[PDB]
C-alpha cells in the first residue's frame, strides 16, 4: 500500500474518482452557461459574471478532491469531462433552474459519498466533507432557489434586465 | 416600600410590567416576518433585513421599561410571550399593513400609560415616555405609512422587487 | 417539496422548530436574570452584565437555528415563549446554579437532536450541530461550573461582592 | 412686569428660590462629609470623593436655578444656608443612607414645584425639570440605594475598605 494510507477504503477512494469527475462536469456546465450569457443575442453580463465565478469554484471543489485523494494515498483516476446536455440555456430564469438541479445532484452525490465512508468509520472524510462541501452546497442551493423565486416574481424583459442589474450586478 | 420608590403609584408599576410585554411580542411578531422572508420562496432580503431590525428595536424598548421599572423600585414580573397570530405574512405589502396596525396599537397602550401617569402627577414617567417612546412611535408610524403608500404604489412583480432593493436595500 | 429540500427528515425539521422554542426560552431565563440584579436591594453589576450576555447569546442561538430551518426548506412554526419559573432568582450562587442546570438541559436537547439526525444520515445537521453549538455548550457548562465553584470558595457578603468585581468586572 | 414676563406665577417664582435655597443646602451637607472622609481617623478616599464630586453638583444645580429664575423674569432671593445637621456623618453605609434620604427629600420639592407649576400650565417649568431634574433625581436615588445595598453586603472593616476601593475607586 501506499506510504500514508490508513483507514482509506477502496471504494472511498474509488468514490474520490467520481466527485472529481462530477465536479469538473459542474465546472463545464456553468462555463458553457456563462458564455451563452456573453452572446451578442443574449447579453446578460450579471448572469454571465454569476455563472463564470460558478464554474470557477466548480474546479476549485474538484482540485480540492484532488489533494484528498493524495493526503489518504489513494490514486487519482481521470475521465472524460462530457459535454454538457445543451448548447444554449434560456433564460436566466431557465438557467437558474438548471443550477439548482444541477447543484441538489452533485449534493446527492456527496451525501452518498459521506454515507459510505461513515459505513467505513472513515472520520477523516466524514470531516473533509463537512468542513469543505455539505454546508458549501446547501448555500449553493439555498441561493439558487433565492434567485429562482425571484427571477419568477420580476418576470421576464424588463424584469430579467433589472435583476441582472440589481441582484447579479 | 423598595429604597427607591417615590411618587410611584402601583397602577403605574403594573402599567409598566404589561408595557414590557407587549414591546416583547412585538419584537417576536417582527422576529417572525423577518424569517418569513428569508424563506426560499419568499426571498426578499431587505425585507428581511428591516424587519430584523424592527424586532431588535423592540427587544431594546422592552429592556428600557425593564430599567426603568428597577430606577423607580418597582418590581419587574414577566409574563408569557405570546406567538404571533400567523406563521406566515403573505406580500411585502400585507406585512407593512400588519406592521403599522401593531405599531399603532403598541401607541395605542404608550398613550394610555402616559394618561394613566398624569392623573398621578407623575412627571418622572411623563418625561420618559416623552423622550423615549412617543415620538419614536409617531415616527414609526410615518414611516410605515409611507411605505404601504409606496408599496401601493409600485405594484407587485417587479414593483415589490425594486422597492425591496430601493426603498430597503 | 420546498426547493431546497434534501435529506432532511420531518422529525429534524420538527427538532430544529423545539431547539428555536427552547433558545428563546432560555434568553428569556437569562433576561429575568439579568434584571433581577440590577434591582436596587440585589445590585450586582457584574451578574447584571454576565446575565445580559448570556440572554444576547441565546437569542442568536435562535435565530441561527431560523437561518438554518430556512436553508434546508424546512418551515419555521413559533410557539410561545413560557415565562421563567421565577421572578427571583437568590445569590449569585443561586443564580449560577441555576443557570448552570439550565445549559445542560439545553445540551442534553442538542445532543438529543443530533442522534436524530444521525439516525437520518444527515451529515449536514451533524455539521452545524458541531460547528455552532454542542462544543459552545461545554464551553459554556464549563465556564459555570468553575463559577459555581467559586462562589462556594468565597462565601456570602464581601465574597460574593469581589467575585462579581473580579470574576465578573 | 420684567421685560421677559409671560405666564409665570409668582407662587412658582417663590418656589423656584426655595429650590435654589434648599440645593445649596444638600451642596453643603455634601461638602461636610466630603471633608468628613478625609479626616485622618476616617480616611476614605472614595467616599471622600464620591462627596466632594456630589457637593459640586449640587452646586450647578443650584446655579442653574438662579440662571431660570432669570430667564423667566423672576428675581432671585437669596436666604441662609443653614449648617448641616451633624458635623460627624458615622461610617460609610451611615453617611449613604444620609444621602439617600436628603435626595428623596430634593425629590419632593422638585415634584412639589413641578405639580405647582402645572396647576398654572406652565409648561416651560415642566420642560425645565423634566429635561434637568426630574431623572436627574431618580438616577441620583437609585445609584445610592444600590450603594446602600452594597455597603451592607460588605459589611464594617476590610469590606468598607473594599467598597471604597471597587465601587468608589
Ligand atoms: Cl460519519
Ligand atoms: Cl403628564
Ligand atoms: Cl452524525
Ligand atoms: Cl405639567
Ligand atoms: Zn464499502
Ligand atoms: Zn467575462
Ligand atoms: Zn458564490
Ligand atoms: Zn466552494
Ligand atoms: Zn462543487
Ligand atoms: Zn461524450
Ligand atoms: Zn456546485
Ligand atoms: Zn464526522
Ligand atoms: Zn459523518
Ligand atoms: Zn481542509
Ligand atoms: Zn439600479
Ligand atoms: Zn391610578
Ligand atoms: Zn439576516
Ligand atoms: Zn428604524
Ligand atoms: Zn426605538
Ligand atoms: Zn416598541
Ligand atoms: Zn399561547
Ligand atoms: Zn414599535
Ligand atoms: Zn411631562
Ligand atoms: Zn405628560
Ligand atoms: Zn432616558
Ligand atoms: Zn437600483
Ligand atoms: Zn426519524
Ligand atoms: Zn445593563
Ligand atoms: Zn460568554
Ligand atoms: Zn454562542
Ligand atoms: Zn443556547
Ligand atoms: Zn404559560
Ligand atoms: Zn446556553
Ligand atoms: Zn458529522
Ligand atoms: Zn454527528
Ligand atoms: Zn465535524
Ligand atoms: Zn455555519
Ligand atoms: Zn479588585
Ligand atoms: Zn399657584
Ligand atoms: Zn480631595
Ligand atoms: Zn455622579
Ligand atoms: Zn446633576
Ligand atoms: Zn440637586
Ligand atoms: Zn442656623
Ligand atoms: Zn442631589
Ligand atoms: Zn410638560
Ligand atoms: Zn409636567
Ligand atoms: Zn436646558
Ligand atoms: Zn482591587
Amino acid at each position: 500500500q501506499t506510504q500514508p494510507r490508513q483507514n482509506y477504503a477502496s471504494d472511498v477512494e474509488a468514490g474520490i474518482n467520481k466527485q472529481i469527475n462530477l465536479e469538473l462536469y459542474a465546472s463545464y456546465v456553468y462555463q458553457s452557461m456563462a458564455w451563452f450569457f456573453d452572446r451578442d443575442d443574449i447579453a446578460l453580463k450579471g448572469f454571465h459574471k454569476f455563472f463564470k465565478h460558478q464554474s470557477e469554484e466548480e474546479r476549485e471543489h474538484a482540485e480540492k478532491l484532488m489533494q484528498y485523494q493524495n493526503k489518504r494515498g489513494g490514486r487519482i483516476v481521470l475521465q472524460d469531462i462530457q459535454k454538457p446536455e445543451r448548447d444554449e440555456w434560456g433564460t436566466g430564469l431557465e438557467a437558474m433552474q438548471v443550477a439548482l438541479a444541477l447543484e441538489k445532484n452533485v449534493n446527492q452525490s456527496l451525501l452518498d459519498l459521506h454515507k459510505v465512508g461513515a459505513g467505513h468509520d472513515d472520520a477523516h472524510l466524514c470531516d473533509f466533507l463537512e468542513e469543505h462541501y455539505l454546508e458549501e452546497q446547501v448555500k449553493s442551493i439555498k441561493e439558487l432557489s433565492d434567485y429562482v423565486t425571484n427571477l419568477k416574481r420580476v418576470g421576464p424583459g424588463l424584469g430579467e434586465y433589472m435583476f441582472d442589474k440589481e441582484s447579479l450586478s
